[PDB]
């Protein structure tokens, strides 16, 4: 775990205005961003921001200027957090998600948390996508946590950062040994059908975004995609799922069962409307 | 077949319905004042003009506890952009709906001629705010990626225009795989979708939807991708796990639907590199000038 770097208020301030001006601009001009954080001055700190591979100048037929990059959001997002007390060290990269890349922080007391910065997306493409794709893992695992699902709890967000419950435990793919596979297996089968009960579908249920603790529980870490069960062919990816559960089993631990769920039958009963609210209120803040 | 030429509209209720179009991409919900200084209507009949198209249905009004406003419809939204298609000259006409995309609706259109093409109208944000804007962008990198997969000879439609969160494409004389019941030969069938999950791979992409749902055959019995909407990179750390999810669907459609099995299915290791620049070097291109040119960014 490292400490974050020191920033001047005046580096940061123009390091706030790139972002800014990334909002409508795929690349943002030395003039703009002096303008936005109000010359020669300016460009001073912004050689600084380069040197410190925060921010990095391009080079086009049409324009040219700078580019916030992901190590200068990053710091963005950790500066933001470290402000809320809920981040102040960061240690290294554990793993990654489909749009996200997974790291442990700590507070001051030293608390132990996982923290996932989410990749997606051209430069506004991926400062817009990456902010929202942070806000609905968010959203989602708040009211999917309300709801007793198995996931982290969620502690805290800023831009395309998340903080969530560390859990003590490994993804399902590094796992070659359990006590009882029929018991994991029915685990992740059940995880399935409660989801379908509340009207979703995860879309991409594997040995790589499940995670196995010490007394062989399940805990959902990744849901980027999810489908509603009102959709047309809502059928065909719930049993893609559970297709990708029976193979990953016997494949790994060499496990078959003809008790396979069938989603017609499956019933509903939320999360969705509650995570849409969160989402609301998050917007309203940004 | 029942097309429709679009309902006629008033510059001055155009003007408005394209002020709350503007007001939602800061406003969740858009208040009256805000659109009235939008719109800028030389009379001021504001009020007048968003009671009608609240009344037509194209808008909707809101009142919480701490906010009140308008937002646009799917009605709303469709008919700004099949109204600016109208005024190019792309589409004319609406016909029914026909199918369905994981984010988006597909219909038929048809221009002044008569000619009929594919209309998808993509819906994507179920917020007000990430609706406008993750329809648009679904729409723009749908028309992006298909116009960089269509240079390069990709069994895909030929893009013809978009707008908003439309894409107007070629409309291609087939049924989807899944209603498909009965073919020549399978194992000719089964081999050009393999050979697709090759190309794609090849050039850099998985689909990570590859099914009967998005794969259309025509008459002579070829597919042609018409829904790609979230591809993965083939750089992707997990990426040879759905290149591989992708390939177990379609031999798993094949021995259900026609009892057909084969074991010269593609494997991951295999797939090449070819140019630096490919596929989505140039899609990002598309998307980049794309969005430059949206209308959010600009005055009315
Ligand atoms: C929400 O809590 C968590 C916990 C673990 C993870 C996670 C996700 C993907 C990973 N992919 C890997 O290839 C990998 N290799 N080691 N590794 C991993 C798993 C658990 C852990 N620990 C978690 C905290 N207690 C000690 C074990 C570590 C660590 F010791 F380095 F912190 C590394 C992961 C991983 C973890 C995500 N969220
Ligand atoms: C890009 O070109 C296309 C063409 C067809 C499709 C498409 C997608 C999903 C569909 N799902 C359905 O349940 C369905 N039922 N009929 N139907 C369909 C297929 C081909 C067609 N035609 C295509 C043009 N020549 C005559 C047949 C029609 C039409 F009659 F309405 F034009 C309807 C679809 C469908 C088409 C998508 N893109």
């Amino acid at each position: 775990v490292a400490k974050l770097r020191y920033m001047s208020r005046d580096d940061f301030r123009v390091l706030t205005a790139v972002e800014m001006g990334m909002k409508n601009h795929e690349i943002v001009p030395g003039s703009l961003i002096a303008s936005i954080a109000s010359h020669g001055g300016c460009n001073k700190v912004l050689r600084e921001l380069v040197k410190h591979k925060l921010i990095a100048w391009e080079r086009t037929k049409t324009v040219q200027g700078y580019r916030l990059t992901n190590a200068g959001y990053d710091y963005l997002a950790l500066k933001t957090l470290s402000s809320r007390q809920v981040v102040e060290s960061v240690g290294n990269q554990m793993g990654v998600g489909k749009e996200s890349d997974i790291y442990i922080v700590a507070n001051e007391e030293g608390q132990q948390f996982a923290l996932k910065l989410h990749r997606l997306g051209h430069n506004v493409s991926w400062l817009y996508l990456s902010r929202l794709s942070a806000m609905k893992e968010f959203a989602y695992m708040k009211a999917l946590y309300e709801r007793k699902f198995p996931v982290p709890k969620p502690i805290d967000y800023n831009r395309h950062a998340v903080v969530m419950e560390l859990i003590n435990g490994y993804p399902l793919c590094q796992i070659h040994h359990v006590e009882d596979p029929a018991s994991v297996y029915d685990e992740a089968m059940e995880l399935i059908v409660k989801l379908a009960n509340h009207g979703l579908i995860h879309g991409d249920f594997n040995e790589f975004n499940l995670i196995l603790d010490e007394s062989d529980h399940i805990t959902m870490i990744d849901f980027p995609q999810m489908v509603s069960t009102s959709h047309p062919n809502a059928e065909w990816y719930f049993d893609r799922d559970v297709k990708c559960i029976k193979d990953f089993f016997m494949k790994r631990f060499s496990y078959e069962s003809e008790l396979f769920p069938t989603f017609k039958d499956i019933r509903r009963e939320d999360v969705e409307v509650s995570a849409s609210g969160y989402t609301k209120e998050m917007q309203a803040d940004d």
